């Protein structure tokens, strides 16, 4: 029983961060075989409309300071991938998982490993936003830092960290240097864009609380998907697809509730609010928990 | 900026999970050194009033099955401290970390590394509550899971899981296996008492969310500590001492707001309640963040 925000173990992941310097500018790489991995922007300096090809044209393999630990890792070639930089190096990691660069959708988790001067801090879940942002918690120097899921001691990397928008979200690319979102590693007046809430992550955080043995907010009805999408577009909820009702069918039949009668609950607390309860410890809706996350973490048992 | 419930790394601790069986039942133990530790519940049967004493005279080392991922490890002694055995292993684990067995307070805070047949699974964070249980995340085959704080590279063991009590919320013990609060290892109608709201912890995350940018709870009042006090206890929240104001000193100063100036603020929310508005994302008061993980966490910039 019980229902926590829980991340992968992330010792896969830390045998994998190094530091990375050019200049005065100190940032995390992840070292997987023979490559180092880093955000490109540690190739500037004093960042308004940089050229970035311009400016690795101007560096050299010596102007790259890699550190494993207390081991200086030798750069032997460096090259750019979009947003990042992969700098190769003479040693490969003797730590590296097996491992995937996996590009995530918007809706989907993952785990944050919060890293600083190469040395991983704390380890937390996070959510892909509609908008393609993420709700992370990082101070100056995290840049760089990844976020992974793990499946059968396969690492699948999708987020590498860059950026804080103004609101203190955060923006990154996937492993291959390409940005979620409209953002771009200069500095602009970019902004996130309106959000949504995940309906089918809702709807599944419902069942993770049904599951737990909180039942205040069923009910007898039904809704059909076409009535329930209206009262979705009205709460600013994205629209539930079959896809979703399918997605949701194990759950469903856990707990014996047809997604369209949890639907009809998700309407009427859409509508009513709490009235002063919880659910799973919360005053609000949770979207950021996918289907997937509530099997992983709840009973299995029917 | 943001501010998550994160846990520390855990890749220390991953590296000292095994699996333990004796006879049908499977759990996991922790391997320092040459010993492995885990709940003294492995040598049950089929439960009312076990008399463990007798039930370990009975054993050999034979009897025990101690699995660190694929290779097995030869049990050469075993004996009983409190709720933990101590299995004593011919081989060291060459990956322990430093450590140290601590014991932790209520209202501190811990990662958990969740684990199943010896293979962690998940990391959370969690808190000691006031009535020492913990509300976890474990299913059937956690018994073993560990808690613990990472401080320097050296890892401060607090917790080993044993139990869930009918409420959905967990007990166990310390690595001496000494339980936490009024709990034993055997079938009772054992309950947790009545449980109280951190203060302290709250008024560290009011903290959080100042730094974090959330001011909208801010008053011009300031409270003195016998009115808070008597606010706290009509609410269910532990009394505030000179103590628990000294220890929000820092967060105090890197704010300017005096600890005694955001009780007036906590008086109101609890008076008032929040309007339909959130602090850091939540529509309730959290009290599962120390002073200590908001320092950690949270900016330094004054
Ligand atoms: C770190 O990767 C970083 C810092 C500041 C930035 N501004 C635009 C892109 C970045 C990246
Ligand atoms: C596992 O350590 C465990 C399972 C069930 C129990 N009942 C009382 C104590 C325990 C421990």
């Amino acid at each position: 029983s019980g229902f926590r925000k829980m991340a992968f173990p992330s010792g896969k992941v830390e045998g994998c961060m190094v530091q990375v310097t050019c200049g005065t500018t100190t940032l995390n790489g992840l070292w997987l075989d023979d490559v180092v991995y880093c955000p490109r922007h540690v190739i500037c300096t004093s960042m308004l409309n940089p050229n970035y090809e311009d400016l690795l044209i101007r560096k050299s393999n010596h102007n790259f300071l890699v550190q494993a630990g207390n081991v200086q890792l030798r750069v032997i070639g460096h090259s750019m991938q979009n947003c990042v930089l992969k700098l190769k190096v003479d040693t490969a990691n003797p730590k590296t998982p097996k491992y995937k660069f996996v590009r995530i959708q918007p809706g989907q988790t993952f785990s944050v490993l919060a890293c600083y001067n190469g040395s991983p801090s704390g380890v937390y879940q996070c959510a892909m936003r509609p908008n393609f942002t993420i709700k992370g918690s990082f101070l100056n120097g995290s840049c760089g830092s990844v976020g992974f899921n793990i499946d059968y001691d396969c690492v699948s990397f999708c987020y590498m960290h860059h950026m804080e928008l103004p609101t203190g979200v955060h923006a990154g690319t996937d492993l291959e240097g390409n940005f979620y979102g409209p953002f771009v590693d200069r500095q602009t007046a970019q902004a996130a864009g309106t959000d949504t809430t995940i309906t089918v992550n809702v709807l599944a955080w419902l069942y993770a609380a049904v599951i737990n043995g909180d039942r205040w907010f069923l009910n007898r009805f039904t809704t059909t998907l076409n009535d329930f999408n209206l009262v979705a577009m009205k709460y600013n909820y994205e629209p539930l697809t079959q896809d979703h009702v399918d997605i949701l069918g194990p759950l469903s039949a856990q707990t014996g509730i047809a997604v369209l009668d949890m639907c009809a609950s998700l309407k009427e607390l859409l509508q009513n609010g709490m009235n002063g309860r919880t659910i799973l410890g919360s005053a609000l809706l949770e979207d950021e928990f996918t289907p997937f996350d509530v099997v992983r973490q709840c009973s299995g048992v029917t």
